[PDB]
């Protein structure tokens, strides 16, 4: 049929896998996990996490995205058995969507609020919100006496706009009672999923072309954003904040747990946008040097951002004697809490706020449109007579996922999002990360990896990373699998609980893409007609390799496989 | 590919089409109705609107389906324009049974009510209900004095339990705060949907057979029932609120357009079961006298339900001297209600129910698979591809179904589920059966028509069938949609109102189905290239017919085929 619609050029693809890994700083805590994991002492545990966990796994899935030349969906031509996890990493990345587009409309509402000369957040005097009038008083506007506040105060401008005027969160008691969407988050959305279609239509060329202009604006804006801290007073001992090292407060399973799923989180691997774009890329690359940049772009990313964030924070506690510790609000939308009201005490608000909206709308487009054109490729290449009506599927992807997002956009959307996000993100990617590193691993084998990578590359990995893809990521993944099964705790809001029954529903969403490996590996093994022994060879041997099933020759029913590094 | 998979009999499609048609009972408050025009005169109208809406448009849709051989997806072949309509009757028919199928599991419930020994509305000691200790006092056990109680009295034992066991209205205000579905009617849906899937999946002679068991005991119950209501001394007065014939009370504008529905709701001329029937059936079949004895049969079972509801009603006002006018609960289990009582007055009230609920549990199976099998073929012949897979089809056809009835199977769901009948029923059906009339009437031409019968029957149908078809059909059925839309009323429960925005989300729900003929006529036009009287001859000319479009042979264009008669 037609051939893969090759990039423009290299730059192309690094600037779209760079932007696709810059979410850090939209929804994720990366500063606030950074202070609770042994103060300071956190760089050292921080990197290594890092290394062991995205290099092996960031260099697996582009050599197999590469090699294999298709998407997520069928990149397990080599072992049906495991093509199931192809499914189920497209589907949960739709679930990601579900909610992230929604945060992506919330910031574009922030743009609507940036536009005007006085912004909602600097007055509180009724400016685009509804306060409860409950203690209407300016954080800095209206000077008072210092108290503790019940060591809680949720009543400052800017988190009142946050919940009263783009949450709505007032109308709404809970998750047993949703209420009907809004009208601004809905067509926020809507414009949102318009760009989606209008840019994802046409293939990865317009893809590339988007990502080439919004991924380059955060770095000038972390920059600016920078040097705008560095020259107020207030952020030296910001920075004191961001790095207070104590070796003595590393406990024990308490800083290791909380980093593990933060970098897992945020450099992306394993959720299937990285074989998706590997299979658009030529087959003659260096994906060692480029995941090693990859890596090294997203660390630097992560520390800018979480050094802006502790210097906005630091700022902050200088304008009011108050502790920023347990004042600020830890949630969600703690971006869009916390730092457009130091955006309030600078100079030229509106230009800044422009900026920052703008940077964070394009670091959101960048991830939505990675997640969304895994999907497409994924149920493309699994399915021919979906791949030649690419504008079709694109418009109905985006259509059912707006469907499907009003549960996430209206009044009290925020707590099912958090609920999606969490449970879904957390336990299905973990699982399927964990079945793509056992099944790469185990049932293919790291000698055949290597051997197809000296072949499409100018050298074979070495003994360490075979073993970093045999035996560290697998009992790595599983163990935090297990951390995270075991120690779980019970969902809930900043002061709202869960109710009993949401966290069965959670578990079940999340399972529902679990189970998706068990149902298929049953399918293959009923659809193949042939002894017990013919049917496993032919779920553990690659398609092309079928022949070999009559001759029966199998190595993985050999001991040398189980044990060739 | 494969032929037509032809009935065993005529006996089978008989059977199944008489089946299709014993809904009046089920929902349908048919003496209601009826008592309400004109009293007792309304034998006359209700035959006479009965005829000239049935017969006419009954025989065009038997003709259309046996001459086609299709499904009403294609069966527009000879008219692609109207074409889309054959989409709406399909969906608008899964539309009826979202809620259609919860009715359903709703008598399955008072199935389980049956098997006990002691029946739940006898006793209002919390037996199976949970009421609300306001007045917990029986009808006929506890003798009090006689007050009219406000003129509205739902505590009665019977509608308690059905408030609060069956339905959980008690835990719902209204439709903007809903709950969670009823684990009893979950597993009762989960149940008929599972039933529907065993019956449908195999084809037409599963269907057949099991309308050849279910259709033959509601005869029988009905005429046990009619026995025992004669039997009973309070009947007789009932037959006097049955016919109270009173000629002076036909107003203007007030006795036609309530029969004028019922009627159309009734026969279900239209709604695409019956071209789906006659796909199957022989080429070689008098249209004519089988359209004749199922409007009959219809109109003999309406009449015998109406004698038989009334006179259960003469005999609960001869139980209780409180009048049975304002006392009863004119919804949608007035059958569930009412009825159950009276059982609970007559001896061994055990057999009767049970017998009383196979039979309704008989006719909304038999409606419920009639529907959904117009929509499998329709979607079948639409889409060949899906022709084959027909099991893996109709499962995914029903698993969409359970999960999208979920909103009228919860605590509110009464109140969505009368919205999305009433809107959706009325307004779809009645502009696509429009649509239909218009596109064979005056765009095909009846004169092709009636030589198609003629060539596939041993008569013509004379200058009455035709007139009937032309010029009384298409003006009767835009009188009775101009009268739905000005003389529309705010849908409201008998005690519950429903808020503003009730009645534009049922508005905007009734209108998806009728906006689906201009967009297709829209998709249409741009599918095909050339000058505009080419594309409005294809568009209008038969597809074999394609080939007199470029000799400009269309009779269309003609004056004599509009005033053809």
């Amino acid at each position: 049929a037609q051939p893969r619609e090759t990039w423009g050029k290299k730059i192309d693809f690094l600037l779209s896998v760079v932007g696709f890994a810059v979410d850090l700083a939209n929804v994720w805590r990366f500063p606030y996990l950074c202070y609770k994991n042994g103060g300071g002492a956190f760089l050292i545990p921080y990197t290594l996490f890092l290394i062991i966990a995205g290099m092996p796994l960031f260099y697996m899935e582009l050599a197999l995205g590469q090699y294999n030349r298709e998407g997520a969906a069928t990149v397990w031509k080599i072992c049906p058995f495991f093509k199931g996890v192809g499914y189920a990493v497209i589907l949960i990345a739709l679930y990601v969507g579900f909610y992230y587009n929604v945060i992506i409309a919330w910031s574009l509402y922030y743009l609507f609020s940036s536009f005007t000369l006085n912004l909602p957040w600097t007055d509180c005097g009724h400016t685009w919100n509804s306060p409860n009038c409950t203690d209407p008083k300016l954080l800095n506007g209206s000077v008072l006496g210092n108290h503790t506040k019940y060591s809680k105060y949720k009543f400052t401008p800017a988190a009142e706009f946050y919940e009263r005027g783009v949450l709505h969160l007032h109308e709404s008691s809970g998750i047993h009672d949703i209420g009907l969407p809004q009208w601004q988050l809905l067509l926020c959305l809507m414009v949102v999923v318009i760009v989606l279609y209008f840019s994802l239509w046409k293939g990865v060329k317009t893809s590339g072309k988007v990502v080439w202009i919004t991924a380059t604006l955060p770095y000038f804006v972390l920059f600016v954003l920078l040097v705008h801290g560095v020259t107020l007073p207030g952020a030296s001992n910001g920075i004191n904040a961001y790095l207070h090292i104590d070796f003595y407060r590393l406990k024990e399973a308490t800083v290791w747990i909380d980093a593990a799923t933060q970098i897992f989180f945020s450099l992306g691997a394993g959720f299937g946008v990285l074989i998706a774009f590997a299979s658009y890329n030529k087959f003659d690359n260096n994906c060692y040097r480029d995941a090693l940049l990859t890596s090294s772009i997203n660390c630097i990313t992560s520390f800018v951002s979480g050094f802006a964030i502790f210097s906005i924070l630091g700022y902050m506690a200088h304008e009011h004697k108050v502790n920023i510790e347990d004042v600020a609000t830890e949630g969600a939308g703690l971006v869009f809490i916390l730092y457009p009201e130091a955006i309030s005490t600078l100079s030229g608000s509106t230009f800044w706020a422009v900026v920052f909206f703008v940077m964070l709308l394009a670091l959101g487009l960048d991830s939505s449109m990675g997640g969304m054109e895994a999907v497409i490729t994924g149920l493309a290449d699994d399915f021919q007579v979906l791949k030649r009506h690419r504008k079709l599927f694109t418009f109905g992807v985006t259509f059912s996922t707006f469907l499907l997002a009003l549960f996430c956009i209206t009044k009290g959307g925020i707590y099912v999002l958090t609920l999606l996000d969490t449970f879904a993100a957390g336990t299905s990617i973990l699982f399927a990360v964990l079945m793509e590193a056992i099944g790469v691993s185990w049932f293919y084998g790291v000698d055949r990896f290597s051997n197809d990578i000296q072949q499409m590359m100018g050298f074979r990995p070495g003994l360490y990373w075979r073993l970093c893809w045999k035996f560290v990521s697998p009992a790595f993944l599983l163990f935090v699998v297990v951390v995270s099964i075991i120690n779980f705790k019970p969902l809930t809001y900043d002061d709202y609980i869960f109710p009993p029954w949401a966290n069965w529903v959670g578990w079940g969403i999340a399972l529902s893409s679990m189970v998706l490996v068990p149902i298929y590996v049953i399918y293959k093994f009923l659809s193949t007609q042939g002894s017990l022994w013919e049917r496993l060879a032919y779920g553990i041997t690659p398609e092309n390799e079928h022949h070999l099933v009559a001759q029966r020759d199998i190595r993985q029913f050999q001991l040398q496989h189980w044990l060739a590094i």
